[PDB]
Parts: structure tokens; C-alpha cells; sequence
């Protein structure tokens, strides 16, 4: 998986990332003389602790093979350290939804939720807990294809047990996925806008929930609500979510 | 000291045409350290000695400064045609960056840019340097979380009333212009006084009118802008204070 620097041509900055900017580029590879790729960069990679955390993402990504999870291509482990990944040419999901707010139909939004559920059901099948499911970590490969893209605390996305006791489980992932579904159906608006992070848990405990997005099918909002059961053992698993989302999507396409 | 031989520079693509010269990207191969990406500003052959001198002055001015949010001078080529060699900010001009990436740039990024520019301007104020053209058009983007003041040398829509009325420029008039620059940032690169005639701006200022609060701009940040636009220059804050206040506003946004 080590790639010689000389085989990479660093191109335009596509977006921000957790450890540094993400660029598009070309990988002049033996299998392909001009492969379009994404290049994740890392500021402060001269620090051993930062470099270790950055590259741990690559190792994680390498364990998975799913159509809706971004694939690792390689790494450059000399300074400046780079991760080379599959390029998703339409970029970050939040910006895509905001820009295309009045161009994207409901069926497309439901499709993106369904596709992410397939990825998350696969991760569940491997007993992998993600801990940071949110629209900001989803990438858009085509107008009909999104991928999970990324493997201080995102309080506004977190299950109550995660906020209170730092417990992250398959059940807390479902809570977060509910918030991600809300975000999609809101065309990339963040949850709890105008609320301080410290006040979020109090509202959740008081039984308050994100409201039904405009134009959201009632069946879909109901599914969101199930993801936000206070008691984690009452939340659905991803097999159920995937199945229900498939039905909802087909219903919507029959419109 | 800062002279470089033209052979050490490989001129690349033009990234900005201009009246008396153009801006290019390129590569600098230093005898000590190969190899460096750079920005090259070129003076046209037909440019007057007077305007040529301004090019050299820009480099001379830039070389006096050492700050993380001010573009660095690498060197100059004094033999005609004059080229000025500077640090390369790869994401380019701030206005274009704000307009194009509007929907990828959340409020914390916009506040960060204002804060970073305030640190650059506090540093210039510490050197008793008066800039005279603070505007988003003169800011470059080095990374998605790093902007730099990039240029040191008719912008009536940005100018303090004393600068319009009297051609007086001081540290206080810089603060006025910085307020306008903040407004531009929070407006994702919209110019101030769009569709308004230069000759009408002063009439509106003296009448008490000011640019309106941008959508999603925190009221505390707009209050800062409004302080920058005190008609009396002696009532404007200095950049040390603006920097401190912007740090507070940035922290408050991060708590959300």
C-alpha cells in the first residue's frame, strides 16, 4: 500500500479534513497511468502522535469492502504524510445538499439514506462501531451514489449515553444515523442550530427531539424517532432500517 | 540580500492578469534548498519607471514583515523586466474562494478568517505600519483554515470618511477598512455598496448609514464592525482589542 511520492501529482484542494486539507490528484500507477484520486493531508504529521492517529484511519479503511464505503488506494508515510483514496467527485454531502437543494427530489434524499444504511448494516455485520455518523462524513460519488467517507465532540449528533458516560455502541451509532437522516431530509442543515452544545443533553432528557423536516414522509420521520429511543435497547438495528428505507424509497418512486 | 537570478526561477501559468503587470505561479530552485513552489508578480516592459518603482517598493515593504498571516517575500529580480518572488497561497484570492465555496464555509471558518487577519493587522500596527487598502481582494488563502494578507499596494467603498474627504490614512482608517473587510467575509465575498456610485458613498456615511448586518452574523460580531465604523477616528478600537474580541467570538461559536 506504500506509494512513491513521485507517482502522485497533487492537484486542487477539494475540501477541509480532520487532520488537514483534502486535495484531488493523479496517481500515475502501473495499473492505470492517470488514476484520479483524493489525497488526504496532515498538518503536524511531524508529530508522532498526530501521524499515528491520521494513519490509523487508513488501516481501518483497508478492513472494509463495500460499495458505499470509500476505498483506500495507498499511503505515503514519509513527511508530508498522505492518504490516497478513491475520489468522490461531487464532494462533501452537506455542501452538495445545500447547493442542490431545489434540484434534488425526495427520492434522491431517501436513496442517500438507504445507501448509508447499507454501509452501516455491513459495518454492524463486522461488529464495527463507527462513533461519528453525520452528514459531514459522507461523500458524493454521483448524483445517485453516496459513500461513508471518514473513519470538539459532535455533541449534537450523540446518543444520550455517549454524552453522559462516553459509551459508544452499535445502538449509539443508530441514534447518530437518525440525526444523519434528519440532516439529509433537511438538505444539509445542522441539528439544534442556535443551541449551545451544553444545553443539548438537557433537552434530550426532557424528551425533546428534532422535528419532522418539511416534506419528509411520515413513515421516514417515524423511523428517525425509533432511532432516538432514549433506551438504547429499544432502538432498531441496521438490518431493519435498511429494509424499511428500501420500502420507503420504493413507495416514493411509485409516486 | 533578496536578489535572485532569473535562471533559478521557472515561470509557470498566469493566475492573474493586471494593468501594469501580471501574476504567475512558478518554481524556485534555491542553491541551499530545492525545490519551492512560488508566486511571481511580473512588471510589463512598457511600464513606467514610476510604476516599476512601486513593484520594488512592494517587495521592500513585504521583506520588513515576519508573521504567519502575512505573505512572505522570497526575493526579487531587479534586472528588467522586474519579477517579485513571493510565498505561494495555493487556494488563491479570498473573494473567489468565499463565493465558490460559499456552501462549504460555515460561520466558524468565516470568524477564523477575520481573527487571523486581525492578528496580521495587530502585528502591522505594532510596527506602526499603515496599510491603506484592507479589503478581501487583498487577502489570499493558504489553506482552508489559513488566510494571509497578500498585497501592500480609488477603493472608496472601503475607505474611512477622513480618507475620502482628505486622503488622510492612519492606523484608525485601517480599522475602518478592516470592518468593511469583515463584512465582506461574513457576506461570502459580496462587495460592499453593490450597484452604488462611488460619489454617493460619503453622502451615506455622513448621514449615519452603514452596511447592514450580514445574515447569520452574530450580533456581537456586527457590533464590532459598527465600532470600526465610528465616524470619529479617535473612537475606533485598535487591532489588539479587535483581536481579543474576535478570539472570544470565535470561541463562543466553537461552543456550538
Amino acid at each position: 500500500y506504500e506509494i512513491q511520492r513521485e507517482r502522485i501529482e497533487l492537484g486542487r484542494c477539494i475540501g477541509e479534513g480532520q487532520f488537514g486539507d483534502v486535495h484531488q490528484g493523479i496517481y500515475m500507477s502501473p495499473e492505470n497511468p492517470a488514476m484520479a484520486v483524493a489525497i488526504k493531508t496532515c498538518k503536524n504529521c511531524t508529530s508522532d502522535s498526530v501521524r499515528e492517529k491520521f494513519l490509523q484511519e487508513a488501516l481501518t479503511m483497508r478492513q472494509f469492502d463495500h460499495p458505499h464505503i470509500v476505498k483506500l488506494i495507498g499511503v505515503i508515510t514519509e513527511n508530508p504524510v498522505w492518504i490516497i483514496m478513491e475520489l468522490c467527485t461531487l464532494g462533501e454531502l452537506r455542501s452538495f445538499l445545500q447547493v442542490r437543494k431545489f434540484s434534488l427530489d425526495l427520492a434522491s434524499l431517501i436513496l442517500y439514506a438507504y445507501q448509508l444504511s447499507t454501509a452501516l448494516a455491513y459495518l454492524e455485520s463486522k461488529r464495527f462501531v463507527h462513533r461519528d455518523i453525520a452528514a459531514r462524513n459522507v461523500l458524493v460519488s454521483a448524483t445517485d451514489c453516496v459513500k461513508l467517507g471518514d473513519f470538539k465532540l459532535p455533541i449534537k449528533w450523540m446518543a444520550p449515553e455517549s454524552i453522559n458516560f462516553r459509551r459508544f455502541t452499535s445502538a449509539s451509532d443508530v441514534w447518530m444515523f437518525g440525526v444523519c437522516m434528519w440532516e439529509i431530509l433537511m438538505h444539509g442543515v445542522k441539528p439544534f442550530q442556535g443551541v449551545k452544545n451544553n444545553d443539548v443533553i438537557g433537552r434530550i432528557e426532557n424528551g425533546e427531539r428534532l422535528p419532522m423536516p418539511p416534506n419528509c414522509p411520515p413513515t421516514l420521520y417515524s423511523l428517525m424517532t425509533k432511532c432516538w429511543a432514549y433506551d438504547p435497547s429499544r432502538r432498531p438495528r441496521f438490518t431493519e432500517l435498511k429494509a424499511q428505507l428500501s420500502t420507503i424509497l420504493e413507495e416514493e418512486k411509485l409516486q
